[PDB]
């Protein structure tokens, strides 16, 4: 995939985060992709895990905004915020397999990080 | 390392950078750390590597600024600003040994940040 491919991608995710949708988040992923949410914390491993790990949203509407974004070789860098009044600033970044779907995800963030 | 020594492995490295210590920075590197800058590029790897790709940065005084920084377990991310009129805003993750050296170096830019 190009690095267009996955800032697209990323922009997907941010629309399924925001209108609670796991089932269409998890299918960004690949078969044995890997979430780190937050980073230090242990390893999700596979769509099976992964599609539980977003249960944590299902049906829960917010808003998404990038301040930043950095499609390089098969990554993507990105600063963002999400809203559920309550907002999270986040860095995040994503790899991706050569078919385009995710093959890694890490968040860098703390509750100092929410306002 | 704490996250808290790491956060602060970032800082003496970022004022490394601005006092032009090419060989200070290649000494808070592991002997086999990687350099990934910008990701997307060759890795410079090793810390001979390192010191050769820093060295040709030395001794230009420039200024750096940390807008956000989070330190979690073995990694710290950090969003920062690179003055040179001249001045970019950098994502870079780096990754820790359990020594405390830095294991990796990944920078997210590309002349598009270039303000």
């Amino acid at each position: 995939s190009t690095p267009q491919d996955n800032a697209n991608t990323v922009h997907r995710y941010l629309e399924f985060v925001a209108k609670g949708q796991p089932d269409e988040i998890a299918a960004l992923y690949a078969d044995d992709a890997t979430v780190e949410d937050p980073v230090g914390s242990e390893v999700h491993i596979g769509r099976q895990a992964i599609r539980g790990f977003y249960g944590n949203l299902e049906n829960v509407q917010s808003r998404t905004e990038v301040k930043t974004l950095r499609a390089l070789g098969h990554e993507v860098a990105f600063y963002w915020t999400l809203s559920i009044g309550m907002t999270m600033d986040i860095i995040s970044v994503m790899t991706f397999n050569d078919d385009g779907r995710i093959k890694s995800m890490k968040a860098y963030w703390t509750p100092e990080n929410i306002t």
